[PDB]
């Protein structure tokens, strides 16, 4: 495979930084050498000296002396290579990537730690787009994406979904316009990359089945796109087993992965990892570099400590403790939406997430009523506008959150709802 | 002023997420108020439940369950609003800024939390530069800050400098080329800014003066360019008791300062902060939004509960503290030079920062003295063509850092140095 299609004229011409080049000599030197390269400072000038962070169901995390200077330190691009290995480990033992082993150049398997998966996402995309690119998703999409997207001033072509996510015969007649041969000419503009959430996509909640997503890899590898798999939804899958990735099935190495920890570890610590193929990795840890040089090295190690002592099983067992809260969490939306919406509103039960996408049966546009009359009876929920490339364009959708919300609350919620789908169908 | 001329057309592009506009409705904000719209994760399910941090002179910071929860959970893309205030607060107190109280759209002051300086400094460059812009910077310059403009495409004029910093008859002549009314005609492609690190530049060590920095201003003004302030070592001058900066001149809101608690308060944990006209402020935040979505809470949480109980003299007693041991560091440093470098090298003695910039006497590039002979040695310093906009360019110079190395380990470094230059004299 070829990469520098992929690639943007800014992204190539990045180069590593030559400070870190000098600094890793030392890394892999003995102890009697000497450095007068960095630019690290001294860290006993640092006044936080020890932490103590309390675990539920786990060991307390210690930052000693000597552990606290280390994580009050800069540390590399990509992360501390104790998160590094244990989390290519895990895609290893999830996902198991046909690419472990390709040569560098070829698209080995690499990852990378990032602040959040949105500047993994966020970085991918400046890295591949060029004005009047033409780009695949499926919409209703994640806001975040859609965000990123517009100022890059590509051409989004919206594949078409239902309840088992992206249809690969619509993705089939997109993909139809170009030949597969025209992949290879640069002024024919073929597609760059499809973007997905195969998880339980926001605001959708539905999940892609294990024949979409290899009918899915084989029209990628036809028309030669990239799969953008943004899975953060992995671990909160509801009532199934795990469907294989797109990573899983990646023999050619033409699937960038964002995985996140913000619904399972931390929102806030800004953790989150992307896994792909060595070229394309590589320049999206020189963009990093440049950026926010590294993700907080003390944040990565209250992960990585927590993450080694659990283990790849207790980590499991925590996910499985998650998916339970949120299990009932959708049975309590689902139960309030039961009593409150039927025959005014449909929806899918979702497959995985913390999301219900509420379509209202007899109103265009619910941008009024959620936006001026919800808010005004101090009920919050997302108008479906938001989750479209034309937020103009009428939609007669609503986002609903499960995560926080008590019974009670939603309750209270779906009554002032049914009561405002009402008063707006009861105008003659 | 217009600022329109300062935002590329992506930059100018950048939506503010239409999701946060309905979760920034629920904070204005009766207690009865409902929300399914975020989508913020239950915090209950994350697994650290306290943090006990001790503190150098200080009371021990403490996360209860509440602080921590909000502490492991998202928080606004500008930053926590204690820290926001507080820094705001420092800002007035230091540099008095004039734009304090004028309209937004005139460029008010504003500022925002980045994940370390170098992530306000990288969408800055970003927002402002299109391929084939000017702009204006003294060379040798921070690598960080050539690597971030490199892949923009710009146009870097060498602007001269001495030991007082850039010399303000270099900037006349270079702009000289232009007249004043340029600025208002895109076509004639006037310098877009002035990068400039005034206190102890990386690499050279060199301050600016308050004369040369009012002859800089008043030529801003002329030509109309931006003023980027990246002053991370204004909290580390020696002997000096610190010069007005740009921003407390900005007359104009035509000053974007970065400032970093890297060297005082923690590099690690990625905390930085971008003070700035409003408008400008703003695009940057709209960035940060779709990359990081915010820096770490729980980073901001721990440098905010610290800044609140040391107040604004109590940090002052801790950056004196600081200086304190960068003071001895630099005396120790120059120690070893004088006793193994004098009549070999030439240097100035810093003004600010942790860096000497050494030239030697009889070699034309000392790449290869630095990074094959003084490496095989096992003594690492810089050479000088990393801090060049053409780094394949030879350079007498390298850079040697004293923030770490204890004196014995100078002494040691500085006579290999020395033997490494003696044995260069003698090829010919
Ligand atoms: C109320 O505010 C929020 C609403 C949010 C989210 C975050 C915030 C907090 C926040 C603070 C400051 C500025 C803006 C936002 C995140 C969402 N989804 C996370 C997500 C990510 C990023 O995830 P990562 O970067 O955390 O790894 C990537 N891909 C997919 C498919 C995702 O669904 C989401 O749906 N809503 O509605
Ligand atoms: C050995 O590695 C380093 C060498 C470093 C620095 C950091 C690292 C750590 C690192 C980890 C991962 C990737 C790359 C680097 C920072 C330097 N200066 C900080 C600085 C900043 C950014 O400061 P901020 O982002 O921390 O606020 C902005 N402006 C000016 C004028 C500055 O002088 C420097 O001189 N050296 O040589």
């Amino acid at each position: 495979m070829n990469y520098a299609r992929f690639i943007t004229a800014a992204s190539a011409a990045r180069n590593p930084s030559p400070i870190r080049t000098m600094t890793d000599i030392l890394s892999r030197g003995p102890k009697s050498m000497i450095s007068l390269a960095g630019g690290l400072p001294n860290p006993n000038m640092f006044p936080f000296k020890t932490a103590v962070i309390t675990v539920e169901n786990g060991k307390t995390i210690q930052f000693g002396e000597e552990m606290m200077k280390r994580a009050l330190q800069y540390s590399p691009s990509a992360g501390i290579p104790e998160l590094l290995s244990w989390l290519k480990q895990l895609q290893i033992k999830l996902h198991n990537p046909p690419t472990i082993h390709y040569p560098p150049s070829q698209g080995q398997m690499d990852l990378c730690v990032t602040s959040g998966s949105q500047q993994g996402l966020c970085k991918v995309f400046e890295m591949i787009i060029n004005p009047g690119d033409n780009v695949l998703l499926d919409e209703p999409a994640y806001s975040g994406t859609l965000q990123s997207l517009h100022p890059l001033g590509c051409n989004i072509i919206n594949v078409a979904s239902d309840e088992s996510g992206i249809v690969p015969d619509s993705l089939r007649d997109i993909l139809s316009r170009w030949k597969p041969e025209d992949a290879k000419n640069p002024q024919k503009n073929t597609p760059k990359f499809l973007y997905t959430v195969p998880n339980g996509n926001n605001p959708t909640g539905n999940s892609l089945t294990s024949e979409r997503k290899k009918e899915i890899y084989e029209l990628a590898r036809k028309y030669d796109f990239l799969i953008i798999e943004d899975d953060p939804y992995y671990f909160l899958q509801f009532n199934s087993g795990r469907v294989p990735t797109f990573l899983s099935m990646d023999v050619d190495g033409r699937v960038i992965r964002a995985d996140s920890f913000s619904k399972i570890i931390s929102s806030g610590l800004r953790i989150g990892f992307l896994t792909g193929p060595k070229p394309l990795i590589e320049r999206v840890i020189l963009h990093i570099q440049v950026s926010t040089l590294h993700p907080s090295t003390f944040n990565q190690l209250m992960i990585s400590q927590l993450l080694h002592e659990w283990g790849e099983e207790g980590f499991m067992a925590h996910v499985d403790r998650v998916i339970d809260f949120y299990s009932n969490q959708k049975d309590a939306i689902l139960a309030a939406a039961d009593k409150w919406l039927t025959g005014l509103a449909e929806w899918h039960v979702p497959a995985a997430g913390m999301f219900l996408w509420i379509k209202v049966k007899g109103i265009n546009d619910v941008k009024e009523l959620i936006e001026e009359k919800a808010v005004k009876m101090g009920v919050l929920m997302l108008p479906g506008n938001a989750f479209y490339v034309d937020s103009s364009a009428p939609s007669p959708y609503l986002r609903a959150s499960f995560s926080s919300a008590s019974p009670e609350q939603m309750d209270v919620a779906f009554q002032v709802l049914a009561q405002l789908i009402k008063e707006s169908l009861l105008v003659p």
